[PDB]
């Protein structure tokens, strides 16, 4: 069908966006501590405190194979990232310090996002 051609130009266009909103929030991270999955040879014990690990390079997997299918679903894993380093990692530690950082700076991009994403449909 047409409409399911249609969709997919939407769903296409909205992966086209979050493309750019995912490579403006990889920029805040300089340091790359949020760029790949917390090893678990590294951190083996990580599965006991953390229920759902999230990563910039996971979220890049998901995008595209087109695996967003709104904005709110992004999110989710944008705020997993956060949340995750927040609780494993304590409030006077580089880790923590870049999550708050990455936090604040990444509320900007996505408050404008929104805007497009409802703006354009």
């Amino acid at each position: 069908s047409m409409e399911q051609v249609a969709m997919e130009l939407r769903l296409t266009e909205l992966t086209r966006l979050l493309r750019s909103v995912l490579d403006q929030l990889q920029d805040k991270d300089p340091a790359r501590i949020f760029a790949q999955p917390v090893s678990l040879k590294e951190v083996p014990d990580y599965l006991d405190h953390i229920k759902h690990p999230m990563d910039f390079a996971t979220m890049r997997k998901r995008l595209e194979a087109q695996g967003y299918k709104n904005l709110h679903e992004f999110e989710e894993d944008f705020d997993l990232i956060i949340d995750n380093c927040m609780k494993y990692n304590a409030r006077d530690t580089v880790f923590y310090r870049a999550a708050v950082r990455l936090r604040d700076q990444g509320g900007v991009v996505l408050r404008q996002a929104r805007r497009e994403v409802d703006s354009i449909g």
